[PDB]
């Protein structure tokens, strides 16, 4: 697997229209993902992170923007990197992002991390854009193939004891971080559960507890539900992504819990903004922002 040429045929297209497609060898994407799920399986599913590091939420398929946060933020290894999951789906190049993602990964195993999405799961990428992705431009094997390497994503982070990182938010079942540790890998996301809370719940100012998520799948929770994690956890800040938001970032529970989204301009009919969080070696936040167009 030459991970050095696959890495600079996709960042050719810098400064090209965006649109601009790579198109790398099935046998390469299939090194890929065999490779990275190698490397996922033998890292813990809840990873220990180190600061410095930047953070990353939503990307769903555009590629040109994940290349503007590479530029604003450093390409790997240059910055260390923690994306929080939905790679794939809704945009235009799922491909390029996933398969640059994976290279960087087997690249850079203990400097650059990914987390699953709700969307990193065959049942939503089939109809939402991925699976027309690669039966288009590759074929359906490939598609299965990503799906294995999928399974294996980890699905939370903790930064240096003080910052839980994951997709969507918290659970009802979570009552102990021992219990994301015992989640056993290949898996699918399941309809219920922690796994799925974990990947799509959702905070909302306006529930007490735990309420109904309008999703359909997971739960909402409130900002008295996010204290009460912290404290229990001696935890400073949940970051996690899932959700749009105007300007990139949000701060909710009196900045005890941020979301982050990092795909600006989302599908179309969003005047949104993306953003991605820095934290220095002190844990202190601040957003680069690739401000709407
Ligand atoms: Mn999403
Ligand atoms: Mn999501």
């Amino acid at each position: 697997l030459n991970l050095d040429s696959i890495i600079g045929r996709l960042l050719e297209v810098q400064g090209s229209r965006p649109g601009k497609n790579v198109q790398l060898t099935e046998n390469e994407i299939r090194g890929l993902c065999l490779k990275s799920r190698e490397i996922f399986l033998s890292q813990p599913i809840l990873l220990e992170l180190e600061a410095p590091l930047k953070i990353c939420g939503d990307i769903h398929g555009q590629y040109y923007d994940l290349l503007r946060l590479f530029e604003y933020g450093g390409f790997p290894p240059e910055s260390n990197y923690l994306f929080l999951g939905d790679y794939v789906d809704r945009g235009k190049q799922s491909l390029e992002t996933i398969c640059l993602l994976l290279a960087y990964k087997i690249k850079y195993p203990e400097n650059f991390f990914l987390l699953r999405g709700n969307h990193e799961c065959a049942s939503i990428n089939r109809i939402k854009g991925f699976y027309d992705e690669c039966k288009r431009r590759y074929n359906i094997k490939l598609w299965k193939t990503f799906t294995d390497c999928f399974n294996c994503l980890p699905i939370a982070a903790i930064v240096d004891e003080k910052i839980f990182c994951c997709h969507g938010g918290l659970s009802p079942d979570l009552q102990s971080m021992e219990q994301i540790r015992r989640i056993m890998r290949p898996t699918d996301v399941p309809d219920q559960g922690l796994l799925c809370d974990l990947l799509w719940s959702d905070p909302d100012k306006d529930v007490q507890g735990w309420g109904e998520n309008d999703r359909g799948v997971s739960f909402t929770f409130g900002a008295e539900v996010v204290a009460k994690f912290l404290h229990k956890h001696d935890l400073d800040l949940i970051c996690r992504a899932h959700q749009v938001v105007e300007d990139g970032y949000e701060f909710f529970a009196k900045r005890q819990l941020v979301t982050l989204f990092s795909a600006p301009n989302y599908c179309g009919e969003f005047d949104n903004a993306g953003a991605m969080m820095s934290v220095d070696e002190t844990l202190m936040c601040s957003f680069q922002i690739l401000k709407p167009a």
